[PDB]
């Protein structure tokens, strides 16, 4: 029972965490075969990985460094990998019969495209990219209803925590992103845990003047800023709603600054189940690849006595207005989540580059949401994807226009 | 469609909690049918229950209140119960084709007899009585191996918590008290949570002086004293071992004074899952009857932000020597757990009645354990049962002898 896995975005944070936990687990017993790796342009990192894992497939997106990889790879003896390029490369990896599971560690809005081909090929897709679920949830749901054997397994830490709390005899009667997922699993309510980010004790007057420096002073810049505004958590609320079909009024954000309890599920009997560990991405990634089983790791065991104290408080929506906007957009439904995500892409980047202030982020997003009008949701998958792209591009331009008008 | 249930010990704390959650679940649909109620001698309280629930069977252990019962039940119109007595009645109830699940809320070693008969009739046994598991664990395992369709479902709060944390997809491939349970469920280690009892923060000098009045001043007296000495947790360690096939070195007692996290399971990947709620017996009791499903309750939702802080520490074995005794007795195996439980029954009662001091409890138990000589374990059921009873009585008399010698 070898687990055959492809890694998409294998030089990124997700991709490399995945290779690390695979490496360590394989030292205990040989359970994983890394069949394919795919990166943007990091051709020197890719070579190093390839030497180690000897995957059947390699792929780089950027055509420009295609030949240079072929060069690099000659050195490796014993080894005749299939070396591919761009979207046809990804498409060929997703169609191979020797690949069971695909880790999607490609960032931003980009990664949706590989997700789609993975589903079309009825794979198990370990999806870390929350923005794809928030922007294109409707399209994913439609795709997953066509391709009955395809499944998304969540890797975002809180969503993995929720999923780990479930009974798999009930999970296997449904799958993530299905209507009625929460009803089948007897889910009542979610506690979506947050770190709270750096700005959790600041007053309004202090927040008025915080800068991106304050936010960044250990993750990518975009998610770090989102953690600071708590728009990360707002996006995660929508992610929860789509993944697990939990109503917005049944998702509660709670600030847990110790980051040991990763999230909790309240069932209809009011029993609550939670997943706990040190702050970590190895277990979420591993779980996505072993589900519905678990395997041995040599990770450090949680020492609860040493951790000693766990704390929980409600976030202030006045201080973190991005959370409110995320609920508002989610409850409105339609393509409002697409608009939220896109406008936040812009506002985040503006704040990062010192072009706007903290409360301008939510102000711009709010104004874009107000200017959107709900659209007839295409019944046809292809039209639906085009609608999402159009609306995403519209909302980005609109956020930019609001910035330029005031500025 | 309805689940047909018997309640043994219906007038006690477990029994009345069971009837309360049943009452609420049956408001609109007929979810449960209460087929039988059994008590020792509380014939007035039993009458009151019979009037409300109209069970097919009533049973009193104490035959000296039979006539009183028959007289009370006359006052209920159109109600023709089968009114039984003692062991014979218990055995007839267990034999009825019309009963699916039996809640055992009878206290002390005496709970074993009804548990045994329920198993022998291939029933689902919602077992709250821990003393039966501690005293007769190896015997129940044997019985469960013979009676293939019988199941013990744990009701003790922490063990219910553990059971809930497990994946039912794996649980359904085994059953409690079965060899290999922990392997099939990928269990690594158990965090067994405790309230710590009223004496948790006392110094050694203060602890020397404690009295039963201090421990009592809200549950039955025996278990309240065991909570104060932490012999309750020691018993629960042995209960964990047997129910879940977890090695003693992989059970860690943790004092959680807020009593929200009810216990935790660490799986082989080092992910930890926990169950949490307000301190409660309705969820454990209901879950035992609905497993592997859950049903809606109107219990107050956990308000984690209001609870605000959860703490964890290791208990001092110098202060709570009963814990250490239980681990020693459990690791030694054979009939040492039987001896532990029986000597504790006496030592607890002496303390309750102001005849001995706190440290004399552990002293008596230790001396009885040291005094016991290991016996070859009978290979047949009936002989093993007789052996257990013999050793139980022996250990009680020895505890009493030790007490009498030193005063
Ligand atoms: N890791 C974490 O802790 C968390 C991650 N996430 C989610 O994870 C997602 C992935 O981000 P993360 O891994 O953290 O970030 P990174 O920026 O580190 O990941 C980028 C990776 O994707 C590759 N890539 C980018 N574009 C392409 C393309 N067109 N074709 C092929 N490969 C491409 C990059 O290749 P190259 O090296 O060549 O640039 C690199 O391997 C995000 O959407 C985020 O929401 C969510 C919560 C926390
Ligand atoms: N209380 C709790 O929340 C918890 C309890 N438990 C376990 O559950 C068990 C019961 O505890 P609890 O309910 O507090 O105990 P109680 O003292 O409250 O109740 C005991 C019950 O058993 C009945 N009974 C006693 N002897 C017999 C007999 N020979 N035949 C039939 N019925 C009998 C009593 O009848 P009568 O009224 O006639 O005396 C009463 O109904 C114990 O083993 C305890 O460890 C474990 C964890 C939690
Ligand atoms: C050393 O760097 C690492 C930090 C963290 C992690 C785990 C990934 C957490 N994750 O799912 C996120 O979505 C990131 C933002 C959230 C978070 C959660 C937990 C801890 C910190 C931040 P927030 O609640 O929105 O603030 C891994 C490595
Ligand atoms: C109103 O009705 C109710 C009755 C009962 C309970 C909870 C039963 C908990 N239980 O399983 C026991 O074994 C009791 C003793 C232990 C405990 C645990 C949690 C809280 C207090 C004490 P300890 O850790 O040994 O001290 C809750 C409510
Ligand atoms: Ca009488
Ligand atoms: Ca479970
Ligand atoms: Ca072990
Ligand atoms: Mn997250
Ligand atoms: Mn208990």
């Amino acid at each position: 029972k070898p687990i055959n896995v492809a890694i998409f975005g294998s030089t990124g944070s997700i991709g490399t965490n995945a290779l690390n936990i695979i490496r360590e687990c394989n030292k205990i017993e040989n359970v994983f075969n890394v069949k394919a790796l795919y990166v943007n342009k990091s051709v020197n990192e890719l070579y190093e990985q390839a030497r180690e894992f000897l995957p059947e497939y390699l792929c780089i997106h950027d055509k420009s460094v295609y030949e240079e990889l072929k060069e690099l790879v000659k050195n490796i003896k014993d080894y005749k990998p299939i070396i591919l390029c761009g979207d046809e490369g990804m498409k060929e990896i997703c169609s191979s019969n020797s690949i069971d599971k695909i880790v999607i560690g490609i960032d931003s809005f980009q990664g949706l495209y590989s997700t789609m081909y993975a589903i079309m090929n009825n794979k198990i897709v370990a999806l870390a990219n929350k923005e794809s679920i928030v922007s294109a949830g409707f399209f994913l749901k439609k795709l997953l209803n066509i391709h009955k054997n395809a499944k998304i397994i969540p890797v975002d830490s809180e969503h993995s925590a929720i999923f780990q709390c479930l009974d798999n005899n009930k999970v296997l009667k449904t799958k993530c992103l299905q209507d009625n997922f929460s009803k089948i699993n007897n889910i009542n309510k979610i506690f979506l845990c947050s770190s709270g980010g750096p700005f959790q004790n600041l007053t309004m007057d202090e927040l008025k003047n915080v800068t991106s420096e304050n936010a960044l002073k250990k993750m990518g810049k975009k998610i770090t800023i989102d953690s600071a505004t708590m728009m990360n958590k707002g996006l995660e609320v929508i992610e929860t709603h789509f993944l697990f079909d939990v109503d917005y009024n049944d998702i509660e954000v709670i600030v847990h600054k110790e980051c040991i309890i990763h999230s909790c599920v309240e069932f209809i009997d009011k029993s609550v189940i939670s997943q706990m560990y040190y702050p970590d991405m190895q277990i979420p990634i591993l779980y996505s690849l072993t589900w519905p089983d678990r395997i041995k790791t040599n990770l450090k065991p949680l020492d609860l006595a040493q951790v000693s104290t766990l704390t929980f408080h409600k976030p202030s929506l006045e201080h973190f207005p991005c959370i409110k906007l995320a609920y508002q957009a989610g409850i409105k439904g339609n393509f409002y989540p697409t608009v939220l995500n896109a406008s936040n892409e812009i506002a985040n980047n503006l704040f990062l580059n010192n072009k706007i202030k903290y409360f301008d982020i939510s102000s711009i997003i709010s104004q874009v949401l107000e200017s959107f009008n709900s659209q007839k949701v295409s019944e046809n998958s292809e039209d639906l994807m085009k609608q999402i792209l159009q609306i995403h591009s519209w909302a980005k331009d609109k956020a930019t226009d609001i910035y330029n008008k005031h500025n």
